DNA sequence: TTATTCGGAAATTAAAAACA
DNA sequence: GTTTTTAATTTCCGAATAAT
């Protein structure tokens, strides 16, 4: 049998240059993208989504 | 050819809602 | 107080364009 592409499990969170390149990061610090670019490996803060908006009732 | 860009599918996730 | 629902948000696939 052919080889079936395994979709790699995500990062627990993306650096700021994976974000801005959409690429794959991973959990070292700095990530193995920055370590071959040569980048600063920085992470960001994410946003919170806000509390009070209603969303009606459930299925 | 490799490097960079990015649209959008898929995955994550947290407040609302539902439940105990 | 638990947990479930499901839309805000994030991740990165993959297919393009740009650079070399
Ligand atoms: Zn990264
Ligand atoms: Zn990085």
């Amino acid at each position: 049998s052919g080889k079936v592409k395994k979709r790699l499990p995500q990062a627990k969170r993306a650096c700021a240059k994976c974000q801005k390149d959409n690429k794959k990061c991973d959990d070292a610090r700095p990530c193995q993208r920055c370590i071959k670019a040569k980048t600063d490996c920085i992470d960001l803060p994410r946003k919170k989504r806000p509390t009070g908006v209603r969303r009606g009732p459930y299925k």
